[PDB]
């Protein structure tokens, strides 16, 4: 069937749309070529519908009812809880998008009468009809890239009331399965060092090992009716409460299958039939079809011991070599498997043979030195996105401040500790800042984050070392050091200037500046200071940072 069918009708925005990066006075200190970076808009949403609508067609055999079998026995051990209405308020965002029935997030939050009287209304008519489709928006994303002209992704999403009432269905589901289903290949599960320390560990267990990143085209739109109702049936294999039972099946058949869509104006610009990106089950879901699809596909291929770590529809695989074409004759079929399933490449598979160029969730293996000299790897990516991003932070306040996520996930690295600490804690002083908590995203799921919690959350994310890393890879410098020059940005050597600058400016504050200071920017220094733990660290509560993925899931924890 066709992914969607449309009438013709635009995909509308809200309000109106920046395209070109907004600049002012601190603009040039980062990047001198604003030309690179630019914004997607509702203006490109007809080239995404191109993109996103086709048929699909499904070619099911025993490989693929073989995994599911296996899948569903783990998924029987399941025990799944209800949310009240109470505790699915608390996860929904403070700016989370207002329901067209006169409410809005912060209306949830504090659970007035309004909010909380609908919400029930929604849960009652869940529970007793099954048919009825359920109303989206489709709204075109804004987002922040360099020059390589991507158009604008798509959201699909239902009203705030049928999102607190997802989360009281299937939060605790979606929170919980895919680590009993997947084990060790879940990757949402892991921390940036411990999925560096899964790959290098999975990559050593192989006589000779062979890795490769499976690149679907758009697969939101690959995902049919069929894998959306095979992944209920997974659903319902838990322990459930009896009314859990029936609104995921209401749920499924009334808005995971598929419905009609509307724009921002409340024009009706068609029905989708595939994966809605803004409902609370879409990275779940789209975990158990990859890992169902991909798992089939190396029976299929004849695949010797692999070992997959999927994340939503991101794919890497890790196997035994079959010799160097005999690998590229593998995929081929792997691909053919995975093309007769719905879920054909983008990008055809190339089979590698150096762990620290698999790109896999935007991202690589790479390696460097602590203070012993001792070899330490660590999670790297191309800085080119995250500085783009940033030169749009430094001109504009936005919900999500990819700087920080980008800080905190990325703090190991050479580009996030030398430009990314360096420009932002500069700007945080400079208004005095500091003390400010900060909405940012890891995982999909929201988080206010203090700035000057930074060295506390990253020991305890990557250890101490991450304070103390140098001697780089010489691909990894060379990456940063091009992406520098490609966007403008001044050379690694100012840097280290202006974050001298920085750390006095935070030593002499005293209190968590000096310890931001202290250990953030102990790398900028020649003369440098020994550093030792943190009492604060223990006292965190990061115990559900690296549990579940949440991409589109409304989910504020
Ligand atoms: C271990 C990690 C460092 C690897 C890279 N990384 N980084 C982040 C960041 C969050 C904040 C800054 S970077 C991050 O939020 C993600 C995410 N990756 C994917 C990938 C694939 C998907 N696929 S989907 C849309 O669910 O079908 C979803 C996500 S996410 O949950 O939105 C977050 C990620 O993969």
């Amino acid at each position: 069937s066709m992914s969607y069918t449309w009438t013709g009708a635009l995909i509308t925005p809200c309000a109106a749309e920046e395209s070109k990066l907004p600049i002012n006075a601190l603009s040039n200190s980062l990047l001198r070529h604003h030309n690179m970076v630019y914004a997607t808009t509702s203006r490109s949403a007809g080239l995404r519908q191109k993109k996103v609508t086709f048929d699909r067609l499904q070619v099911l055999d025993d490989h693929y009812r073989d995994v599911l079998k296996e899948m569903k026995a783990k998924a029987s051990t399941v025990k799944a809880k209800l949310l009240s209405v109470e505790e699915a308020c608390k996860l929904t965002p403070p700016h989370s998008a207002k329901s067209k029935f006169g409410y809005g997030a912060k209306d949830v939050r504090n659970l007035s009468s309004k909010a909380v009287n609908h919400i029930h209304s929604v849960w009652k008519d869940l529970l007793e009809d099954t048919v009825t489709p359920i109303d989206t928006t489709i709204m075109a994303k804004n987002e922040v890239f360099c020059v390589q002209r991507k158009p604008a992704r798509l959201i699909v999403f239902p009203d705030l009331g049928v999102r607190v009432c997802e989360k009281m269905a299937l939060y605790d589901v979606v929170s919980t399965l895919p680590q009993v289903v997947m084990g060790s290949s879940y990757g949402f599960q892991y921390s940036p060092g411990q999925r560096v320390e899964f790959l290098v560990n999975t990559w050593k267990s192989k006589k000779n090992p062979m890795g490769f990143s499976y690149d679907t085209r758009c697969f939101d739109s690959t995902v049919t009716e069929n894998d959306i109702r095979v992944e209920e049936s997974i659903y319902q294999c838990c322990d459930l409460a009896p009314e859990a039972r029936q609104a995921i099946k209401s749920l499924t058949e009334r808005l995971y299958i598929g419905g009609p869509l509307t724009n921002s104006k409340g024009q009706n610009c068609g029905y989708r039939r595939c994966r809605a990106s803004g409902v609370l089950t879409t990275s779940c879901g789209n975990t158990l079809t990859c890992y169902l699809k991909a798992s089939a596909a190396c029976r299929a291929a004849k695949l010797q011991d692999c070992t997959m770590l999927v994340n939503g529809d991101d794919l890497v695989v890790i196997c035994e070599s079959a010799g160097t074409q005999e690998d590229a004759a593998s995929l081929r079929v792997f691909t053919e498997a995975m093309t007769r399933y719905s879920a054909p490449p983008g990008d055809p598979p190339q089979p590698e043979y150096d762990l620290e160029l698999i790109t896999s969730c935007s991202s690589n293996v790479s390696v460097a030195h602590d203070a012993s000299g001792k070899r330490v790897y660590y999670l790297t990516r191309d800085p080119t996105t995250p500085l783009a991003r940033a030169a749009w932070e430094t001109a504009r306040h936005t919900p999500v401040n990819s700087w920080l996520g980008n800080i905190i996930m990325y703090a190991p690295t050479l580009w996030a500790r030398m430009i990314l600490m360096t420009h932002f804690f500069s700007i945080l002083l400079a208004q005095e800042q500091l003390e400010k908590a900060l909405d940012c995203q890891i995982y999909g799921a929201c988080y206010s984050i203090e700035p000057l919690d930074l060295p506390q959350i990253i020991e305890r994310l990557h250890g101490l070392s991450a304070f103390s890393l140098h001697s780089y890879s010489p691909g990894e410098i060379n990456r940063v050091a091009s992406c520098l020059r490609k966007l403008g940005v001044p050379p690694l050597r100012v840097w280290r200037h202006r974050a001298r600058s920085v750390r006095a400016r935070l030593l002499s504050q005293g209190g968590r500046a000096a310890t931001c200071g202290k250990y953030l920017f102990n790398w900028a220094v020649k003369t440098k200071l020994k550093l030792t733990p943190i009492p604060a660290a223990s006292q965190l509560d990061l115990s559900g940072w690296f549990v579940a993925g949440y991409s589109g899931g409304d989910i504020y924890h």
